[PDB]
């Protein structure tokens, strides 16, 4: 599916979500990922806040096609109990 990482380049934080999503992207031939940045490209915390589900002031965040998962933690966990095959 389409996994999207919306993080803050510069910090070794999104790196985990990208690596995970990426690795998955290769472990499973049906998985693709996208690294989108909030400043580098120009996104607004408002729009994101809206599409994520009011994550107040917490980054980075991961999205899955249409649903929002949360932070790298939720992403790793989500992955574990979803792509365990």
């Amino acid at each position: 599916m389409q996994t999207v990482i919306f993080g803050r380049s510069g910090c070794p934080y999104c790196v985990r979500a990208k690596d995970l999503a990426e690795k998955l992207s290769n472990e499973r031939d049906d998985f693709q990922y996208q690294y989108v940045d909030i400043r580098a490209e120009g996104i607004t915390k408002e729009d994101l806040q809206q599409k994520a589900g009011k994550p107040v002031e917490t980054v980075p965040q991961i999205f899955v096609d249409q649903q929002h998962i949360g932070g790298y933690t939720d992403f790793a966990a989500w992955v574990k109990e979803n792509l365990d095959a």
